[PDB]
């Protein structure tokens, strides 16, 4: 105990996430149903930050209706000092799950992949490119991946990280939906081969040079699922024009042909 969002009282079971100042609490309503409550402190947010927070809240609220692979947002209270967001509660985030799991069941992987496509497809269909997709951005809810954020709000402890998932065209350019495809392709590559394509290059500068270098051959060890191979090869094509799109991925035999 205790939080109060728009009249209704919620008792704090424990803190799932910390920050930030951004704290996600596992909580229970008056009828002991389980929710998550994200608490944000606005007392040091400037006007762009605030607007970005407002913008993402608006979209998450709208895109509720369009897919159930987008995390449910049930209600929220929002003042000048804080934000409270009553949300669907989840088992574990994908990054923590992957880290702990020894190796994924081939059926489980393909199923998660469909979830990831459905959610990312939805945000694209409203002009939203995430542009920073990591396993951390996905939540396992009832054995099912859901996208937690759209990457709008978050422009506000290591030494971390996630340069592994960075597409080459973001580096050469120093928009667009193909950037998200690359990043999803790295999440799958990880679920397939246990590491990200360039994970073993532990030097940062070297890593990026490797990502943008066309002569650097990305490895794709032979595996039973030749479908999976092909999907991985298509998402990790350095020329975004050549890269496969989400609609093409949704018509791919990997997610259609059974199984
Ligand atoms: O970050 C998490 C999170 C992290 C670990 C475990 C559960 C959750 C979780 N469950 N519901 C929500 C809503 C928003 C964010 C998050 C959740």
């Amino acid at each position: 105990e205790c939080i109060s969002v728009k009249g209704r009282i919620y008792s704090i079971l424990k803190q799932i996430g910390s920050g930030g100042s951004s704290k996600v609490f596992q909580v229970l309503n008056e009828k002991k149903q389980i929710y998550a409550i994200k608490y944000v402190n606005l007392e040091e947010a400037d006007n762009q930050t605030l607007d970005s927070y407002r913008n993402e809240i608006a979209y998450l609220n709208k895109l509720q209706q369009h897919s159930d692979k987008i995390i449910r947002l049930y209600d929220y209270e929002i003042t000048d000092q804080y934000i409270y967001m009553v949300m669907e509660c989840g088992n574990i985030d994908l990054n923590s799950w992957l880290k702990k799991k020894k190796s994924i069941d081939p059926w489980e992987r393909k199923s998660y992949w469909k979830n990831m496509l459905e959610a990312v497809h939805t945000i694209h269909q409203h002009g939203i490119v995430h542009s920073d997709l990591k396993p951390a951005n996905f939540l396992i809810v009832d054995g099912m991946l859901k996208l937690i954020d759209f990457g709008i709000a978050n422009q506000m402890d290591s030494q971390v990280g996630a340069v592994n998932y960075m597409p080459p065209e973001a580096i050469k350019d120093m928009i667009s939906p193909k950037s998200d495809v690359w990043s999803l392709g790295c999440i799958l590559y990880y679920m397939t081969y246990g590491k990200t394509p360039f994970q073993q290059i532990i030097n940062q500068i070297s890593k990026l040079h490797a990502i943008i270098d066309p002569n650097h051959e990305i490895e794709f060890p032979d595996i039973p699922e030749k479908d999976l191979q092909d999907v991985l090869k298509c998402c990790l094509k350095r020329d975004p024009k050549q890269r496969i799109s989400i609609p093409e991925l949704l018509a791919h035999p990997y997610v259609q042909i059974q199984t």
